[PDB]
């Protein structure tokens, strides 16, 4: 049993804005997760209007930079009960269900920002 028909997940990243909701249930799985979420994320800082400061080629160009060299930080999502888990933590059926809110870890709010 699961949202397979109505499921909701908020995302946000750590310093760099983000706000966008998705659908779990258009994937039963952690991989199709991934690679939707993956694909759908770089196209909300994607579009003709946005961050013309830079924030579209700097804090983006950051999160490679960030990400290897702060590879302290791991994304980890908030489950039903509201505890922080890394990604895998916790199994794919509990997480797809529980899946409430998601946010990617990224200690580039100081490099990024």
């Amino acid at each position: 049993g699961g949202p397979e028909a109505a499921a909701f997940v908020k995302v946000s990243m750590d310093g760099a804005p983000y706000l966008r909701k998705i659908d779990l249930r258009m994937y039963k799985s952690y991989d199709e997760l991934s690679n939707a979420l993956s694909n759908m994320f770089s196209s909300f800082t994607m579009g003709k209007h946005g961050g013309e400061e830079g924030m579209i080629d700097f804090m983006n160009e950051r999160k490679l930079m960030d990400l290897v060299n702060s590879w302290d930080y791991v994304p980890s999502y908030e489950n039903k009960d509201g505890n922080w888990m890394l990604v895998g933590d916790v199994p794919w059926p509990m997480f797809v269900d529980t899946c409430k809110r998601l946010r990617l870890m990224k200690g580039s709010d100081a490099i990024g920002l």
